[PDB]
């Protein structure tokens, strides 16, 4: 995967709600899978996973927001993050920054997509399954709701 550092325009939250889903204390549904807040009002588009009015607010906002390489300026999930992975195909043109990668995905995950050429991002890869992160069977329908 190509990297780019994010434009310059909870962590420790983050870090610990996913842990309690890993251990199963905690659904991934009743979380915002974007910033950790347990005030989840939505379902999270793309991903299964909770998603807050201030996720959703970002989001709607960081989607028409592309840098001048023609991808997004931001990650995929959090609509942040400082350093991103590209994905590799040119219809998709989405980001995966390394902290939503590590947290979601895996440790290690990051690195092992930066080392992996050509790489397809989460929501192009044929398994729809990646750690915590999966893909909804109907993100397309859902997307257009979302947006509308
Ligand atoms: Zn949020
Ligand atoms: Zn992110
Ligand atoms: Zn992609």
């Amino acid at each position: 995967a190509r990297t780019k550092q994010t434009a310059r325009k909870r962590k420790q939250l983050r870090e610990r709600l996913v842990y309690e889903v890993r251990q199963k204390c905690r659904n991934i549904e009743d979380i915002c899978i974007s910033c950790g807040s347990l005030n989840v009002t939505l379902e999270h588009p793309l991903f299964v996973g909770g998603m807050c009015q201030n996720c959703k607010n970002c989001f709607l906002e960081c989607a028409y927001q592309y840098d001048d390489d023609g991808y997004q300026s931001y990650c995929t999930i959090c609509c942040g993050g400082r350093e991103v992975l590209m994905c590799g195909n040119n219809n998709c043109c989405r980001c995966f920054c390394v902290e939503c990668v590590d947290l979601l995905v895996g440790p290690g995950a990051a690195q092992a997509a930066i080392k992996e050429d050509p790489w397809n991002c989460y929501m192009c890869g044929h398994k729809g399954t990646y750690g915590l992160l999966r893909r909804r069977e109907d993100w397309p329908s859902r997307l257009q709701m979302f947006f509308a």
